């Protein structure tokens, strides 16, 4: 069923929505390509000043405390890349608001004593965007993903981990392989994000299209 | 061998140029970001009122019979994503027409009695495109695609499927797995579709230089 | 740590800077579709005159002898292809100059006495990038990666190849698995290309800051 209620600009228009789009769709390819080679004051430039993110192994942050903890992740031996694949817009030009939409896949190398594994998890970014209207600058305000499926990778194309049955049945579909690799490092994996299916799926697309109208959202869904 | 005959609008050129090869690569990349998302509206914009497209698993449909079997498939538990993996133009100015180039690789998730498995297909996407004299608008009026190489992936990273050398033997080199893995579900599978090499490769190249050219073309090789 | 010394145009800006982004970005991509497609006359629009590319397989090569090699690689049955996952670009307005920034997966197919495997190496291609003052038109001079970790995939989900510790153990962290089997086809593998880490990291990042401040730089780091 299509969760959209309505159309945005999404394809053609005007040249100066075109460019809109662009700029909204290098703002979310700014997230792979800054976060995994550590480019903090690249990173950080995409962002509002009161911006915040969710992931699994974090919960929601403030951009800034997110950037801390990624560094200290990363002195830790935190192995995280991503993988863009498809970024595309929905642009409202009257409200100065977007929605970046941009499929990815999540792709962790991990250790089990040694074996090497990845995790990949198929997912799509959805970035809340806004257009400062005295400069014309896009920026995020919010990041939080749908993740769709994953699966253990074996590196040597031999060995792989083992999860049990029971340590993988807390997570939701989508994302279980990635929470439990995630969870054997000591972080408390949110258990509270979209799927492909479900009560967070149509809650995701209420709140972007909330975005898009203009409103303020309630991406905090703990409280 | 340089399988073009000649050159067209690919890279730099005019502000105009720009934008158009940018409005052709937004379409070509709302095929993953929409149909994994059963954004319908949005897939739908894409085409032409008369557009066809072409699958492995469905043959050439027009695209309002693709988008129902598509919904049908999916009611039925297919999932089919998308990896969209590098999206360029060839751009014709005076005819109004354009290719879009998207390499993509299709990831199927299947089950085999339960063992969970995905088939991963690299391949490129050809979208014919023209641009609307009246409204300047792009719009994709044929999409089929080159079938390069497949694996299977195992999901938890130690069971996997099998398949006989009979079962995969049918099928063109470039979607073996692919074909075998959607023909169990009863799917009959398209086995005149064009690969890395030989006379379909020649075939899909000499159609796309006659779109470009402005011609009417022909992809429909069955008949 | 953040390896840039400053920031250049990277996101929003004017339409020029924006338009400017675009081309190069297209540039980038025209690596993966033109080279993957044998489409010589495409890739070869994408250099400078007197460009340089490197490669793991050949070295330090000007890009006609890289042509040259490549097409008889493809002719003795070599196989590689490219998933292209995020490209965005460093601008230098006042120089001509830019930096391409395009996270990839090189995908090398592979036989073994048969098993056949894939290596997917997740890399980051640099273009280095200049705008002729003339015409306007962004080319690349030279092309380099970095190499963040490698994978070997198996095709059927049951047989891969083996790698003894000290067939890995020459090459660096980061390309060890696709050094090891382009060595097996008889290449001499270039040791001294940059990764995640390390001399030839920061000095990656120093020749691209040079180079978007205007001088020449020296990628030649074997003499
Ligand atoms: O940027 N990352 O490191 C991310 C982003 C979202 C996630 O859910 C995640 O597990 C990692
Ligand atoms: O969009 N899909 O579902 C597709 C498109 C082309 C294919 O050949 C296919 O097997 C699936
Ligand atoms: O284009 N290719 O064939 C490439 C480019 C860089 C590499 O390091 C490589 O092993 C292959
Ligand atoms: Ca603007
Ligand atoms: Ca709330
Ligand atoms: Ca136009
Ligand atoms: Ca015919
Ligand atoms: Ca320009
Ligand atoms: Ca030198
Ligand atoms: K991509």
């Amino acid at each position: 069923l299509d969760p959209h209620s309505k159309c945005y600009s999404h394809i053609n228009g005007s040249a100066e929505e075109l460019l809109d789009r662009l700029a909204v769709s290098e703002l979310c390819k700014g997230w792979p390509v800054y976060r995994d080679a550590s480019e903090w004051k690249n990173y950080r430039s995409l962002f509002t000043e009161d911006a915040t993110v969710w992931t699994t192994w974090s919960g929601p942050r403030p951009v800034d405390e997110f950037i801390t903890i990624s560094k200290a992740g990363k002195e830790q031996g935190v192995f995280i890349m991503h993988r863009e694949c498809g970024t595309l817009v929905e642009l409202s030009p009257q409200q100065g608001r977007a929605i970046g939409k941009m499929k990815a896949t999540i792709t962790q190398r991990f250790s089990f004593p040694a074996i090497e594994f990845d995790v990949d998890c198929d997912c799509r970014f959805i970035f809340f965007c806004e257009k400062d209207t005295a400069s014309g600058a896009w920026k995020a305000k919010y990041v939080k993903l749908f993740y769709e499926k994953d699966k253990v990778v074996s590196v040597d194309g031999h060995q792989a981990p083992k999860f049990t049955k029971d340590e993988l049945a807390k997570y939701p579909q989508g994302y279980r392989y990635l929470g439990a690799a995630q969870a054997r490092l000591g972080y408390d994996i949110d258990l509270q994000l979209p799927t492909s299916s479900g009560q967070l799926w149509d809650r995701m697309y209420g709140e972007m299209e909330n975005w898009l109208g203009g409103n303020k959202v309630d991406l905090f869904w703990e409280h």
